[PDB]
């Protein structure tokens, strides 16, 4: 349905509302106004207990077969966490239902100090479902999420 240099998602997180991103795990995942990159405002996770938790959104409805995306946000540390990694990572269930995790891009060094912009490209040829979520190899990381996008990088 979109051509290459669309926006496919934007969230900037100045309403009142998560916009889809829900927990993985038992986290908390929350809008703050606390801190933010733009704006007023940011998405927050506190309370992972395991490296897998994060913040996470479905990705079902807005990629599909073979469409190249470009995945971007910008991340930071919950004041007194210490230094920690951050990626992206696509959970997906592949033509036989099958569970496969695919990576988005090289996990980053993260501070409670400045923020840090995550980027990568991501596709997939086979699948049902698909899940987005920012995770750690920290399992007691906290940390926010600003100015989160996708874009269409080429057509199916
Ligand atoms: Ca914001």
């Amino acid at each position: 349905a979109a051509k290459a240099g669309d926006i496919l998602l934007s969230h900037s997180f100045e309403e009142g509302t998560t916009q889809g991103w829900t927990a993985r795990g038992g986290v908390k995942v929350d809008v703050t106004a606390e801190q933010a990159y733009q704006g007023k405002q940011s998405l927050q996770t506190t309370g992972r207990t395991e490296a897998w938790n994060g913040p996470s959104l479905s990705l079902t409805d807005v990629v599909h077969k073979n469409e190249v995306v470009e995945i971007s946000g910008y991340v930071k540390l919950v004041a007194g966490s210490a230094p920690a990694d951050l990626k992206f990572t696509v959970e997906r269930r592949d033509g036989n239902g099958d569970t496969q995790y695919d990576q988005v891009n090289a996990a980053e060094q993260v501070t409670d100090q400045k923020w840090v912009k995550l980027q990568g490209q991501y596709s997939y040829e086979q699948g049902s479902s698909l899940l987005l979520y920012l995770e750690s190899t920290d399992a007691k990381a906290a940390y926010l999420l600003d100015e989160f996008q996708i874009r269409l990088v080429k057509a199916a």
